[PDB]
């Protein structure tokens, strides 16, 4: 079934622990210190002048799968706007994410805006304000401000009947200026995500397969709509 929002307002729901975290930063990666026992993420998501996506996943080790579950609740979305009325442009742009400790919580948070191109020639913001825990009472890695650097190319599977997104992505942390679970992300590893949604009342479901390369910071996924 046709998703009933547009993919790109997705992406950033559907492992930032793939980021490349090059040598010089490695004490400074929460999301892999988190693994295998993993992390809660939370997001709300506003979209300005329409709905939000309020978003709670868990990440982490299963066998040798790394694994994104993710439950999704939108609300007061408009039926004639960019979102529900499918207005968005199939792309997405670049982001500097800026990650900062959260020491109260043993983990970190981070608030940037998504900039969706319109098919009209405007731009529709998403504006994100992210949470991230461990799920484990072991320690993790608490970093100095940094951020991290994306590029996404989103493309279409001829082959696929499904309602569909395949999707490749380069992430690269950098900017600072002053458990093992790393090892776990030593070449490729296998990634399952799992989505459920309600957007005003819409239900759909989001299943993805792929793999990611964190030496390289390279993600590569493809996503079906199993409404």
């Amino acid at each position: 079934g046709k998703l009933p929002v547009p993919w790109p307002t997705l992406v950033t729901t559907l492992v930032q622990c793939f980021s490349r975290y090059p040598d010089h930063m490695k004490r400074h990666d929460f999301f892999k210190s988190a693994m295998p026992e993993g992390y809660v993420q939370e997001r709300t998501i506003s979209f300005k002048d329409d709905g939000k996506y309020k978003t709670r996943a868990v990440v982490k080790f299963e066998g040798d799968t790394l694994v994104n579950r993710i439950e999704l609740k939108g609300t007061d979305f408009k039926e004639d706007g960019n979102i529900l009325g499918h207005k968005l442009e199939y792309n997405f742009n670049s982001d500097n994410v800026y990650i900062t400790a959260d020491k109260q919580k043993n983990g970190i948070k981070a608030n940037f805006t998504v900039r969706h191109n319109v098919e009209d020639g405007s731009v529709q913001l998403a504006d994100h304000y992210q949470q991230n825990t461990p799920i484990g009472d072991g320690p993790v890695l608490l970093p100095d401000n940094h951020y991290l650097s994306t590029q996404t190319v989103l493309s279409k599977d001829p082959n696929e009947k499904r309602d569909h997104m395949v999707l490749l992505e380069f992430v690269t942390a950098a900017g600072i200026t002053h458990s093992q679970g790393e090892e776990l992300f030593t070449g490729v590893v296998p990634i399952l995500v799992e989505l459920d949604g309600d957007v005003n009342g819409h239900k759909f479901s989001v299943r993805g397969e792929g793999e990611g390369d964190a030496t390289i910071g390279k993600l590569t996924l493809k996503f079906i709509s199993t409404t």
